């Protein structure tokens, strides 16, 4: 609807996150908490889209720019990417 920007929040899983934009990239990860700000800027500006997203490991993730010196965050990211990534297997 006449929501803000075009985006809405359950979507993110049922589109593949390889498919994302700059955009939804950083809006599924300004859900897993207040301090996806303080990366976000690091997601825009690197142009870091889903595609991009995903191929981003644990070390890539702790490696700069973004340099996350923070494991937390690191689990926070690869985790919930985890879920997006991987749908319902029904089988």
């Amino acid at each position: 609807g006449s929501s803000g920007s075009s985006g809405e929040h359950g979507l993110l899983v049922h589109k593949a996150v390889d498919k994302w934009t700059t955009e939804e990239v950083v809006l599924w990860l300004e859900q897993l908490g207040p301090w996806a700000s303080l990366y976000r800027d690091r997601f825009l500006s690197e142009r870091v889209n889903g595609r991009l997203l995903l191929t981003l490991t644990e070390e890539e993730f702790s490696r700069a720019p973004y340099t996350i010196e923070n494991s937390s965050h690191r689990r926070v990211i690869l985790t919930e990417l985890e879920r997006v990534r991987s749908g319902p297997s029904s089988g």
